[PDB]
């Protein structure tokens, strides 16, 4: 639900940090874990 | 915190992926955009 | 590649004005 | 307000670029990290 979804913001945080690292120094693993998380909330 | 308010953008991506199995890049872009703002 | 958006942010920092340039970099990164 | 507290990270990058003209990726990473958390 909306409760489950909040626990998937942490996966966006990790993706935000990775993109910063990527513009400085792939973040596909961090996105995959975000979509996985969002997918489980959906079903 | 704001993740629930972006679930509608996941719904659209879910529906697009179903359509795709039957790019969805625009639906993901709108999900990441949503998650980014907050 | 979002490098042009980084360039603009770098140039702004050298010179609120620069949070707009970061916003356009995060937007770009969301796209890329 | 948050952004001003990230100027110190630009200072370090400016100093590193001067040293480099005489990699600064770590100094930029800490700048982008700082800007991101704003």
């Amino acid at each position: 639900r909306e409760g489950c979804a909040s626990r998937c913001m942490k996966y966006n945080d990790e993706l935000e940090k990775c993109e910063a690292r990527m513009m400085s120094m792939d973040c596909e693993q961090e996105l995959e874990d975000l979509l996985y998380c969002l997918d489980h909330c959906h079903s």
